[PDB]
């Protein structure tokens, strides 16, 4: 098991992304992950649309939230997802576009067994992971750059991705990625730190992990 790993060199990531007004972090966790699959299984890294979800997927909340998990479910169901170039992105909830196409497909999707942080690494090893965070306090919503150790708390209030974990002078972290813009934290990403001792992880990101699968 790699003592470091780190998705973004190894082209698997997108540039950062930004929500902005809506209630679409579930969104745009749901598609990074299914971003970096697609590229480590066919080679090709493609920007794909969490306008799609939040107009098409009838099961999550639109701007109002929804879950990962329903996100899989959605492009499973669909056969696919289009990408960000034909479905772009506007922060609002509109009309499921009714000729989209489906570049990118997924075949299912697996939950890493919960409040386990060495599960949480070995899944990561494999590919970027699908978490939720506790991201409403000011600690974590002024971070600028280091390792990030607290405080916060376990609401799942908000969901990011996993690109990769470390360890930095004796502190463990994950790289995690945020979808607030480059202008929040270290170019829109926060080293957290890994392996405290709540089962829950660091703001309970151990809580609810998930990834997409594909074959």
């Amino acid at each position: 098991l790699p003592s470091f790993v780190d998705w973004r060199s190894k082209g698997a990531v997108n540039s950062i992304k930004n929500q902005k007004q809506c209630g679409s972090c579930w969104a745009f966790s749901a598609v990074a992950a299914v971003e970096s699959i697609n590229k480590i299984r066919t080679g090709q890294l493609i920007s794909l649309s969490e306008q799609e979800l939040v107009d098409c997927d009838t099961a999550s909340h639109g701007c109002n939230g929804g879950w990962m998990n329903n996100a899989f479910q959605y492009i499973i169901t669909n056969g696919g997802i289009d990408t960000q170039q034909n479905y772009p992105y506007s922060a609002v909830q509109g009309s499921c576009k009714p000729y989209r196409l489906r570049v990118v497909s997924i075949n299912g999707f697996q939950r890493v067994t919960r409040n386990n942080e060495s599960a949480l690494q070995s899944a990561v090893a494999s590919q970027p992971v699908s978490v939720t965070v506790e991201a409403a306090g000011a600690p974590f919503q002024h971070y600028s750059s280091g390792i990030f150790t607290g405080p916060c708390g376990t609401a799942q209030n908000h969901g990011v991705v996993i690109v990769g974990y470390g360890t930095q002078s004796g502190k463990n972290y994950w790289i995690v990625r945020n979808s607030w813009g480059q202008n929040w934290g270290n170019q829109g990403y926060i080293w957290m730190e890994r392996n405290v001792a709540s089962s829950a992880g660091l703001c309970g990101i151990a809580q609810l992990p998930s990834y997409p699968t594909k074959a």
